[PDB]
């Protein structure tokens, strides 16, 4: 069993990012592989992948990730 | 049972980036792979993949991802 | 079972990006493969994906990703 | 049994972004596969793909993806 | 039992984007294969792939993806 | 005294251009001013301003230019 | 006195040139001026101006420029 | 006395050039001036500006330049 | 007296250039000037100014240049 | 008195260059220059400016340059 719950219940600055660059060669979240089974790849939050990569306030509530993977069994 | 649930319930700053860029080679996520069997990607969040990647507020409730993956049984 | 749900019940700044580039390449969710079987790519969520790629309150409601992949049996 | 259910029930900024650019090249969700058998691409969100993608108050509410891949039996 | 549900019941800014841009080249959601059996593409969101893509207030109520691919039985 | 004089007296291979070419701005003999007097422009000779510019045996005899400017005496 | 004076009296391979470019910007012989007096600009011989410029057995014989300015006497 | 005289009496391989470029700013004999007085240019010869500038057994007899100027006496 | 004379009397292998390039920015002869009284530019010869600039048996013969210049007298 | 005289009188391999360059700024004669009375550049001979600048078997007879300037006398 497999299972992912998320509950989010709500009963209701200055920032600068000068970047001058050249030549900018950027990976993130990379899986590289030969001779494989499985390649999941779950985001349950940010991938924030910029050269100028700004993430305010970003992930703020509520999760959840359920990765099963394999089971021969 | 591969199960997911998201309940999300409401009973209800300055921020400059300049980027000044030549040559950017941006990857975000990326699977690569020979030889395979599975390649799952689920994004119950934000993948922001710019040469300028802002995220503002981005991720704010309730996220739920389930995988179950291969399973030989 | 595979099962996914999703509920939400509401019982109801300044953002400069100045960007400036010269040949930008961006990928975002890439799954390269070769000699495979599957290839699942849920997005529930934001993919922002630019060479400017702003995203502003975004994800922000009951996401749910329910993912079952292979299962030989 | 691949189920999704989303429900949504409601019983009820400035944001610059100059972009010059020369020579983008942008991808998004990109699946690129030899010899495969399934390609599953499910969209509950935004793919938004620019190169200026700007994405404001975007995925908002009750998203639900079910996806059931494989199944050898 | 492939079933999806969506329900949405309701008992009731300053965005500048300036973009200048030569010789873009965009792809978005693109699943590229050789030697296949399923290409399955759900949008049950929204794919905003321009060269320049503005998404404002976008998804915003009760999505539901049921895909279920393969099951050969 | 501005004199020219030209005499011509007679007493009587594999050239391969492949040119592939975008965006092409060619400016030849250019002669740009404010607040002028005089602008000569003599041409004895050959001015071959393409974007494939190809000039074989062409100045072969006699070229006489007599140019004289100015004199405020 | 300005004096020019040509005389020709006659008593009488492989080239591969293979060019593949992408934004080609050419100025040859250009005479740039403000708050001037003479521009003066003789071709006696040969401007070959291309993006491709190929010049063979051009300027085979008997160029004569005679210049004279200025000259406030 | 400005003089120019030229006289050509006549009493009687493999080049391979391969060029791939990309974004090419070529200037050849470029005069930039602010506040001048004489701006002369004599081309005798051969002035060959590409981006591909081949020049093949080009300047090959007589040539005579004779450059007078200023001479405010 | 400003003389030029030019006499020719005629009592009458292999070269690979492999380029490849990316981003050339090329000037030749440049005479840049603010507040200036006499700017002279003879080319008696051979200014080849690619960005690849091949010249091959190109001056062989009789360049007589005479420049005077300034002479307040 | 200036003279130049020039006479050339007749009684009559392998070159490999393999360039690969990413930016390239190539400047060759450069005159710069604030608050000037004469810029004079004469050519009697070869310059070849190239990114790739192969000059072969070139400036080979009877070059003759007279340059006078000033002469405030």
């Amino acid at each position: 069993g497999v299972v992912a719950a998320a509950e989010k219940t709500k009963q209701g600055g200055v920032l600068y990012v000068g970047s001058k660059t050249k030549e900018g060669v950027v990976h993130g979240v990379a899986t590289v592989a030969e001779k494989t089974k499985e390649q999941v790849t779950n985001v349950g939050g940010a991938v924030v992948t910029g050269v100028t990569a700004v993430a305010q306030k970003t992930v703020e509530g509520a999760g959840s990730i359920a990765a099963a993977t394999g089971f021969v069994k």
